[PDB]
DNA sequence: CATCAGTTCGAGTCTGGTACTGCCCAGTAGTGATCTTATTTCATTATGGTGA
């Protein structure tokens, strides 16, 4: 899923990419890595991942190879 | 002798000792209504440091 918005990183971002994911494809990941953003340390994204049963994985700060691909 | 003092009789007046009558108010505890207040929640609002 690809999303484009003028705003800085904020949940809306996340609702969106995941909406399209669950829209044109069908479901959603199983383990979703996501750096140590704020959009990911928020309550909304974690609650949504819990609701849809996605294992949330977090790379350590300043390390980029963990999401290198 | 007839004047005044010591004696009587019965009525006037108070008072204790004993019993009794004709009459409605006052206080208290139920409810239902309508305020009233020392005290317990429902939102905004400011402060905080750091990884994308």
């Amino acid at each position: 899923a690809v999303y484009l918005t003028f705003d800085s990183p904020s949940y809306r971002s996340c609702l969106m990419v995941l909406r399209i994911c669950v829209k044109r494809h069908g479901r959603l990941p199983q383990i979703v890595v996501v750096d140590n953003g704020a959009e990911f340390h928020s309550v909304y994204f974690e609650t949504l991942l819990a609701t849809f049963e996605c294992t949330k994985k977090q790379r350590p700060p300043a390390k980029a190879r963990f999401g290198s691909v």
